[PDB]
């Protein structure tokens, strides 16, 4: 009876196994655009993905994750609110059963159809496992998805999902360029928060882009054909794998733009 997104093990239950669920810097949060302060010290976000090396895509039982070779400085995030260099390790999404919900962060209470997380770890901690034990261990770049025109750069991801339908399935996924998932503007909000799946560690500097990317209805529909369950088990569609907004508590969200 482990954590999940069902009726008996979903986000409202997680605190029982992971008490930090009720912590002081939990994510996601609602971004109140009128309360976020423009910060004239925030540098432009530097995203250097030209040498990114994807390896594999995995159905991990709550989402799918595209993993990268992070053994060299190849795909790095720096600048913005960050000190130092953070290396890309994986990206994954959160999505809904319907276009009207699916994002984890919300903007003035608005829910998007999905949310992309590009997860990076602080190179000063040597690897991901050590980084998540530190308050500044991770930087996660969050990008909202809305349903409209197709995102061509996403299609290679959508087309491989049939091969990883059920929990535990993985597939070779090389030469995928995550630059094809970025919106035009890198304007962002930033605040200190946490992983949004257990163990919910409070190790993340969140950088959430203001500009959503558009994906097609057909693209998001294919996300919804994935399964939470393993092969040979009763079918449960992988939908609504998003944690709802958590109390902001003692935190200020800063904006890179006015
Ligand atoms: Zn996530």
């Amino acid at each position: 009876h482990h954590w999940g997104f069902g009726k008996h093990n979903g986000p409202e239950h997680w605190h029982k196994d992971f008490p930090i669920a009720k912590g002081e810097r939990q994510s996601p949060v609602d971004i109140d655009t009128h309360t976020a302060k423009y910060d004239p010290s925030l540098k432009p976000l530097s995203v250097s993905y030209d040498q990114a090396t994807s390896l594999r895509i995995l159905n991990n039982g709550h989402a799918f994750q595209v993993e990268f070779d992070d053994s060299q400085d190849k795909a790095v995030l720096k600048g913005g609110p960050l000190d130092g260099t953070y290396r890309l390790i994986q990206f994954h999404f959160h999505w809904g059963s319907l276009d009207g919900q699916g994002s984890e962060h919300t903007v003035d209470k608005k829910k998007y159809a999905a949310e992309l997380h590009l997860v990076h770890w602080n190179t000063k901690y040597g690897d991901f496992g050590k980084a998540v034990q530190q308050p500044d261990g991770l930087a996660v770049l969050g990008i909202f998805l809305k349903v409209g025109s197709a995102k061509p750069g996403l299609q290679k991801v959508v087309d491989v999902l049939d091969s990883i339908k059920t929990k535990g399935k993985s597939a070779d996924f090389t030469n995928f360029d995550p630059r094809g998932l970025l919106p035009e503007s890198l304007d962002y909000w930033t605040y200190p928060g946490s992983l949004t799946t257990p163990p919910l560690l409070e190790c993340v500097t969140w950088i959430v882009l203001k500009e959503p990317i558009s994906v097609s209805s057909e693209q998001v529909l294919k996300f919804r054909k994935l399964n939470f369950n393993g092969e040979g088990e009763p079918e449960e569609l992988m939908v609504d794998n998003w944690r709802p907004a958590q109390p902001l508590k003692n935190r200020q969200i800063k904006a890179s733009f006015k």
